C-alpha cells in the first residue's frame, strides 16, 4: 500500500513549502507526512523524524534514527 513511493508522496498534501528537504526526497526515503509541522514517519518502522535542516540527508537521518528498518535495508526493493 505504501510500498510504492508515489502513494507515500500523496501524504505530503499540506507539507510546509520551503522545507530544507523536499517531500519527494522524503517520500523516496520511505517517509509519510503526519500532517503536523515538518514531522514525518517511516511507513515500515514507524519512526518519526522532524526538524529538517539544510544539508540533511533523508536517508542518512532515517538510518541514524532507525538503523534496522526493513525499508532502508533494501528489504522492500522490488
Ligand atoms: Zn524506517
Amino acid at each position: 500500500e505504501f510500498v510504492e513511493e508515489f502513494n507515500r508522496l500523496k501524504t505530503f498534501a499540506n507539507f510546509p513549502s520551503g522545507s530544507p528537504v523536499s517531500a519527494s526526497t522524503l517520500a523516496r526515503a520511505g517517509f509519510l507526512y503526519t500532517g503536523e509541522g515538518d514531522t514525518v514517519r517511516c511507513f515500515s518502522c514507524h519512526a518519526a523524524v522532524d526538524r529538517w535542516q539544510y544539508g540533511d540527508s533523508a536517508v542518512g537521518r532515517h538510518r541514524k534514527v532507525s538503523p534496522n528498518c526493513r525499508f532502508i535495508n533494501g528489504f522492500y526493493l522490488e
